[PDB]
């Protein structure tokens, strides 16, 4: 799968809110570009010319994340963050050029995302109370993964001591980006727990945090709720349900094809850290097939 790298896999079946610092930072923005930001402002002005409706936002910009040593007290992440925009987005990563930006990054910085936006993305493994995971159609008219499937998330834009507050955020617009999409009640939903990180190598290497969130509704309500919201109330086309079971094995199906890369990192994540048992009884063979 060349297309999603693994930045961070979370230890414990993955990280609460409480256990993750963040360090918002101007150090951890992008570097403004060799030959100079107009060329990231001509491009934005030739997009606001054809649709004048379109609008900039801030976001979240990923520079590292660095684990505590396995096994330790104390807080176990560390989140370092910068700021960025969907129109610095517009102009690196999205633009044809992004691979000279990731080259020029390495020669003039020693890293290949210097000259890049990176916004930071959120997704959610979302299981059901009858142990299913949930998946959205994207439309085949919109600009990114065109008709491939998707989980639920999005690119949060802002508003440890301000660390605490961003790390709320975050956690606080997957629950968010679940309500708005799927339509759900949010009593119904757990906590979310960190998972990893995931790059999308077909976007110039942006990155996405991905959850666990646990609903205690079954597949057939979460449907009806989807549904009942009727087609202005969701930007995805259609819902569907794959037993926990058979996620395990996905990527050995003609689904893996259809996956936008950011939702490949969500399921690769599940896999690694709520699936693959450690213990005796669920390493059993009649509970963990072999194969
Ligand atoms: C041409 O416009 C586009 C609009 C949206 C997207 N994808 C989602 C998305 C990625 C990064 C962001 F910062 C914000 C949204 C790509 C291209």
């Amino acid at each position: 799968d060349p297309e999603v790298t693994l930045l961070l896999q979370c230890p414990g079946g993955g990280l609460p809110q409480e256990q993750i610092q963040a360090e918002l930072s101007p150090a951890h923005d992008r570097r403004p570009l060799p030959g100079g930001d107009e060329a990231i402002t001509a491009i934005w002005e030739t997009r606001l010319k054809a649709q004048p409706w379109l609008f900039d936002a801030p976001k979240f910009r990923l520079h590292s994340a660095t684990l505590a040593p396995i096994g330790s007290r104390g807080p176990q992440l560390l989140l370092r963050l910068g700021l960025t925009s969907y129109r610095d987005f517009l102009g690196t990563n999205w633009s044809s050029s992004a691979a000279w930006l990731r080259q020029q990054g390495a020669t003039d910085w020693g890293d290949t995302q210097a000259y890049l936006a990176d916004p930071l993305g959120v997704g959610a493994a979302l299981a059901t109370a009858d142990d299913f995971l949930v998946f959205l159609r994207r439309s085949r008219q919109v600009a990114e993964a065109p008709g491939l499937v998707d989980v639920p998330g999005g690119h949060p834009e802002p508003q440890d001591l301000a660390g605490q507050l961003v790390v709320h955020e975050l956690f606080s617009s997957v629950l968010q980006e679940i309500c708005d999409e799927v339509n759900l009640p949010l009593l119904t939903l757990s906590q979310p727990l960190l998972l990893g990180i995931a790059r999308n190598e077909t976007s110039a290497g942006r990155a996405s945090a991905e959850f666990y969130v646990q609903c205690s509704l079954t597949s057939e309500q979460v449907r009806k709720h989807y549904l009942s919201g009727g087609p202005e109330a969701h930007e995805s086309t259609g819902i569907f349900f794959v037993e926990t079971q058979n996620v395990r094995r996905l990527p050995e199906t003609e689904m893996w094809a259809e996956l936008c890369p950011s939702a490949k990192g969500a399921i690769i994540l599940y896999n690694r850290v709520q699936g693959s048992p450690t213990g005796a009884a669920l390493g059993s063979p009649a509970l963990l097939p072999p194969l």
